[PDB]
C-alpha cells in the first residue's frame, strides 16, 4: 500500500509528476491499452522536458475511468511516483 484513492471521477483523470523522457504520444499509448483517448494538455519545455508537478488526462468511456485510476496508485513511470486524483472541468 501507499495511497488509497477513493473519489468520484467520471471520464476525468488528473496524472501530474512524471519523468524528463515521455511527451505528449507516449500517455496516450500506455493507458489506451484498456481505454483510448479524448484531448491531451502536458506542457514540456524545450531545455530540460519538465512538466512542473501537473498535467490532464480525459478518457472516452466512464466505467473504464474507475478501474484505471484506482489500479494508478501503486504504478511507477520509468522508476518515478505519479500523483493520479478527480479533477474540475
Amino acid at each position: 500500500g501507499s495511497h488509497m484513492s477513493d473519489n468520484n471521477a467520471t471520464d476525468i483523470l488528473f496524472v501530474g509528476g512524471i519523468d524528463e523522457t515521455i511527451d505528449e504520444k507516449s500517455l496516450y499509448d500506455i493507458f489506451s491499452s484498456f481505454g483510448d483517448i479524448r484531448n491531451i494538455e502536458v506542457p514540456l519545455n524545450m531545455t530540460t522536458k519538465k512538466n512542473r508537478g501537473f498535467a490532464f488526462v480525459e478518457y472516452v468511456e466512464v466505467d473504464d475511468a474507475k478501474h484505471a485510476l484506482y489500479n494508478m496508485n501503486n504504478f511507477e513511470l520509468n522508476g518515478k511516483r505519479i500523483h493520479v486524483n478527480y479533477s474540475k472541468t
